[PDB]
């Protein structure tokens, strides 16, 4: 287990004995590379994934939003979008890129905690609306899940004959309803992916800080 | 935040002022119910999902033995099935359910951060072979992924003219090669739900660790 190249990196990265593709980016520190408990900060594997993967972290910030309002969170969900300063538009999604930022700046574990608890949460209400989709060719869905139906599709003709268009409707229903639980699965799976990835990120980030606050 | 049932189950239980299914189980301790870190033990909300989860514990640990062999754990993988006792047919998963038993008794983070690491690493692997078989309608695989496939599948007729059946094979090549994926496809998402949910459940003991070892 001898390496003096993995025990300094910054040697290396001067001496190009790598091949990072940015190099020296990985010893930076600060809020924005480590997460800390009671104080004790590591160089955390979570936020070089967000680094990393911002645009998949979008898609769970987007997530996180779906939890807050299932889960009541009425004042957070309401002011989500506050404090944005433009009058024109910029980024189509401007305000997830700045909970983005705001979410690389958190380092308390506890913080976090909460995070990674609500967008599973809104993970979890998603699958279980699909489950409940589909467990009967005729669609027919709980009371609960028609509401997730609805909040997931908002949150995220014949011309032969026009007449025969208006008779085509009740089977363009149901394609309908089905593309978008079709749409909704493949971002599940997307999400579900960067979700699994990002929270094995976390738990090591939890076993350094275990080894460290130790002594 | 003054609940004296929630501060003291035990009575609860006994005087039946909640509706557990299983009175008594949630405060069994033992190496089945906990988990360690330098010999600091937690009631493990990571145990409770395997207790309450055994079947997609299963699916989870059939990976490990998936991520092994991709891994070049050649001995690990060779013995997987050892010390089974029994010369006659008993549960189809018997191995994996000895595994499981041997999995509920480990209490070691060391330990558990190895069984998840490796069976993230055959979950991204089987995402990456899905990506790269539905990357062009005709279908191409990366040599790597070329393996993952056949690995994947195994780990896991034209009566009125019998002469057509040969020339519909051509047809029917592809159509088993799709079928292959929408399984594994299928298989992932299940999987994907499972690890989402049991890293979480980690993830948050090592949070009750991380208080505890503090004093
Ligand atoms: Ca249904
Ligand atoms: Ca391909």
């Amino acid at each position: 287990g001898y390496e003096p190249n993995v025990d300094y990196p910054n040697a290396s990265h001067a001496g190009l004995y790598d091949r990072s593709k940015q190099p020296y980016v990985d010893t930076a520190i600060g809020p924005k590379t480590t997460i800390q408990f009671d104080h004790v900060f590591i160089k955390s594997d979570f936020k070089t994934w967000l680094a990393h993967n911002q645009d998949e972290a979008i898609l769970l910030i987007r997530l996180y939003e779906l939890g807050l309002l299932l889960q009541g969170r009425s004042d957070s969900f309401l002011e989500f979008y506050n404090n944005t300063t433009y009058i024109t538009r910029t980024d189509s999604k401007q305000p997830f890129l700045n909970k983005y930022g705001k979410l690389v700046d958190t380092t308390s574990v506890t913080c976090l905690d909460i995070f990674l608890s609500v967008v599973l949460f809104a993970l979890n209400q998603i699958d279980s609306l699909i489950c409940d989709f589909k467990n009967t060719p005729w669609i027919n869905l709980s009371k609960e899940h028609k509401k997730i139906y609805e909040l997931v599709r908002g949150i995220f003709y014949c011309p032969f004959d026009a007449n025969s268009t208006a008779s085509a409707l009740n089977v363009n229903a149901t394609l309908n309803a089905k593309k978008t639980i079709e749409l909704i699965t493949c971002g599940l799976i997307r999400a579900l992916i960067a979700y699994a990835n990002l929270v094995t990120a976390f738990s090591a980030d939890k076993t350094a800080l275990l080894h460290e606050i130790l002594l």
